[PDB]
């Protein structure tokens, strides 16, 4: 028997059903199992119309005790607020605080060589795709490492609210060390 | 050739079946598990303003506690004056832990799971229903009460007779119990 | 060949040595293995003397989650501060708040049926012994249960005061689901 | 089982990645080849106006120009300002030849391949990119100058801002040269 | 039989050995590792004040900062003159974050080991070393600059001349690098 | 075979000659025009990796060349090397020397009206302090015009630098 | 034996020495007079490839050594390279500087009253950039007289092109 | 059978035992056997409080005579008078005249890489650990080499008397030559 | 495999190269300004083993090299090397000429206005003469200014050492 093509169709089919047990939100999966993930919080500020904001990437205080920790990928899911009225661009890449977001500036890197989320208030419910992933496998990214990083947004169109979305980015990496005795 | 039949079960949730009017399928999460439903007239409600109400187990069931619930589903049979459009879902609580819209929105956008609601003229809404998984977290019948369903009216000041919900629980057959009671 | 008796010797040999590593603090192990464990910050009001704290045990909120975690046994380390000057009583037991640690009240409870902590204050480096575990391997006790209990203390000669000292309180349970797959 | 695969392949190439806003998929031309990209910031051009470049390689391959070409993508990343709607493609040029509405349409309309980019509303265009094939026409590295790429603004005097331009170059790894300059 | 030589371990490590006044033991931390030593002359410390270093390695190993770290002991050879007693420790550091006394205590006192040396009559305190695993944690050379040692004075103000400390730092052996220099 | 695997060898004394380390390596060059960096004065430029590369700080770095190919106007004596570390650290005239002075490298390119003039290139090892692209930021080359003035136009610099081969860049971008 | 085959190799410090890329080759030498070009002023000659090679301009090319023998009389000092291009690039003085110090080659040969003077010799290697014979044409060799003008008579040069040997002229001519 | 830790077992339980035949005085074993040792007289001078006393390692006139003699390790006992009262700090290293023993300058060495002995007046009989020893089996010691090392005292309380004590240093080292045919 | 083996060598006519001699063996490199010794004044230094080392004066010494990295400053030219000796002599200029001309090595660096300046390493063999670490200290190296009187600030010289890597240094200090 051949199967190299039966998973193949039955995930192709599968992930592109409005099954049930779901709102408009899109479907995940897992990056190198054998790895755990970490989430994060990331309630915008009141973030002008044309203008950006933006996050760098703050470890907690538990992981964060572990840099050289080798991350997979980074995805990022939005729950936004029902008075989530705007629609938006976001994105994230490295850095050196030397840089600020000048709206020109952002547009600058959107535009090239990486990947980009848009998300749109449709009034046919709410735009499904509401998730976006990045891969370290190669680029090597260590926990360390992630603070370099760091999210951004762009309000398009309203003027986006504090109280109009919160985004959660979610951290596939390496487990961290599981102690099996109890301390000092 | 389970792959086969696999995508045979996905299609078929995939197409229009001759027993619904635009209700999407609802495939049941557990064997020798029996459910229970309830009925959830929902007080008519401002726009912007939320509704909820707390798990109240009946009192046939109430009575065996310490039976365990796998999953939840929540059907809304809506009536034809279902005019407005709500948000939907539901958790463990603490009372105190008021239904104030602010409040509401702060778990709404956070790791978990909900439905929307919008009155569409092309027909109406599709899936109305959605379902939790308890299985994990463990959780015995009496646990229920904990947790509450909620809902937010968007846009109309959502009435009275707008709507009507009915919450499935999937949990441990009951003690056939042969032996008529006191 | 028979093992069932050098176990034995060497463990003894070894928890008895002022080896190498480590200040005035006794040792400790791990109850059920394939269990994690989870520690609890406890700093301590200036309590007169005489006079008894105590506080409830408060699950965290990623654990508080998963009530029905059976949890084996609770140790209880106490990093004193150079402060420390005061010596006092410890344990901890169930509970129903009705009840109030009236000095008399302790007592009662402290001379009976259960385990006791004293920890003294030496001129001569420090008390070693600074920790005690309690077991619930058969009490039963899931996570939801804690909350139950709380621990106790009792300052016999100074009115110590809250830094004076720090109580970490780790607990011994069930791992809890490990999740495979990214968010919503 | 080659027919399975196939449409295993197929079936991917439909169906939204979790990598992409609306940009659509893009599978390369060749193994043993390696690319290299370039950036277009095209001038504010009018409105029935077009604008042009031509393939000028860079300082680092532009030093073997007997190395083969195989194809030559096109995905353009588009500003928010992105509103007006274009028509661009590419061919040979005989400079001389003028970039004169006319003439453009000229070429547009006859045997060769032309995407048209629109502003649409509801999220953004998919299909961002396209490719062309030197492969039978035989096309060394040095070649490409003598090709260029074009646009035409048919709606809103498309802005410098509006948007940018990689184009992706399929040819032969360059020799590692493993030996240190001068 | 490996029961029996651990006892036998275990055993030596509990006999005053005649190589030392009342210095304890210290086996090391690795096999193929070297290690490194650093002294410390601490400035004059009043009572209740707290002094501290932050890791400043040496000019011919700071240069393979690639190279990983297993542990860190800290012998303290005191002089006659210690007559004061005080606690000592080291961990992650930012700088910014001051060894201000009440500071200081805060992570004493938690998820941490501490040494306390104690000016005694009869002979003088024996474990004067103690040390620190950084394998998990995965600590790289450059890394150590980031750590700090730290010290409180207890009672005595502290001399200059009360004492000296010697850190010894495990790591992987540096490449012999057989060429003479430039 | 070993010997005819490790035959690979050939250089002359002249101003025209240079290897490589290790095959399978790709290497990439930098441009630096100078200052007009007084006499006496020193002028530097930190390590900026380039835009493709600078994307897998990660990957190793064997060596780095440094060749210099001055203007015909060049007429300043000069000396030249490059380090790592903290942009704390400034080049004043006094500091300079300080490292100059060290076991570590340095080269000094001075016009003089005899036969042909010194290598224009001169090259470091990382092989064994091990450097990663990232940590290519953290160097930086210096430069000390002992002599007349240099102006930015009395010479330009290319660096090379030998490391791992990046991504096989399998499939067409975005 | 493939040590001894790679064996080949033979040369020592000094202005006489030379060997050759790919063997199975052979080459042509180009004679250049220079022109009585200004100080400060470059002169430049493509390559004109002569009429019986000429002839194949798909023909490969290795190497293009160019060895100058200067007359007594050379006095001057200056600097020599080429590169290819566009007949449209103009030998300004300000365009020259610009490639000179380029990731690519170059000589200078100044006569001092030391020992012995510069190699003459200079080569170029297009075993790798891919070089047919048609190609040359779009070469070109430089110069600049950095000091005195040189004149059309303080020196001459000859490039030497190492290349495929051309057909075996099996018969008799027309 | 496995003997490779009965020995040891064996020797620790020995070597920690006030069994019968010695008084306050430790014990002690000897290098590499298939060598021979030497003692050596140091009565210190009446050395001030706070000062240091040191004496030169002085070879005697038979063996004196064979540098190039290899020396394993070199131990201290030092059998006090009754009227030892003070309390001292005392080790040994290489040299050069050329320093001297400032108090200060003898702190510096006693705080670092090396080992030193105390020895205390106690009332309750007296300091049992009475002796010291040091190897040279690595650093490779030659008798001629012996005079440049040095053995020192610190008296941090009492102003130690000469007659407060005596020391005898024993140096493990190679057989000298046994002459087995009488004279010129 | 014995001509394999062997194999190890490579060195070009430079300012830029070193070997070493066996392996296993590590080295161990000094620090010396000198002072500010007059012109045809002499200066100086015994061999101060440092604190780790001096501790197996009987472990072997193959070669100790000296290279100096001077100052920018440098001006002076001086000549230099080093021997064993008795304190009791002293280098009193005529002293240090006696040596200089004997049958054992010597370098001269002076800074000059020609091409590059000469190799700053120059090393000396022990493996004969058989040289144990403490031996060091009876050896001292010298200097002596030929003309401008060189500054303490003129230069720094660094001397490195090698010899039989030292004790595995097995397990954690007192
Ligand atoms: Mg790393
Ligand atoms: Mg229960
Ligand atoms: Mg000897």
């Amino acid at each position: 028997a051949l199967t190299q093509q039966v998973n193949r169709l039955a995930n192709i089919a599968s992930s592109s059903a409005p099954s049930l047990q779901h709102p408009t939100f899109i479907a995940s999966k897992k990056c190198r199992a054998g790895y755990t993930y970490t989430s994060l919080d990331v309630r915008p500020t009141r973030t002008e119309k044309d203008k950006s904001f933006g996050q760098r990437l703050i470890i907690p205080v538990p992981v964060s005790e572990y840099p050289k920790k080798k991350v997979s990928c980074v995805q990022v899911r939005l729950n936004p607020s029902p008075k989530f009225n705007s629609t938006i661009w976001v994105s994230l890449r490295r850095l050196d605080e030397t840089t600020l977001l000048t709206s020109e500036n952002v547009f600058k890197l959107f535009t090239d060589g990486l990947a980009v989320l848009i998300y749109q208030h449709v009034p046919t419910g709410i735009q499904p795709n509401n998730k976006i992933t990045f891969d370290m496998s190669n680029v090597g990214a260590e926990i360390g490492d992630m603070g370099k990083y760091a999210l951004i947004v762009y309000s398009k169109d309203d003027v986006l609210e504090a109280d109009e979305m919160v985004i959660h980015i979610d951290i596939e990496h390496q487990r961290i060390p599981s102690a099996s005795t109890l301390p000092v």
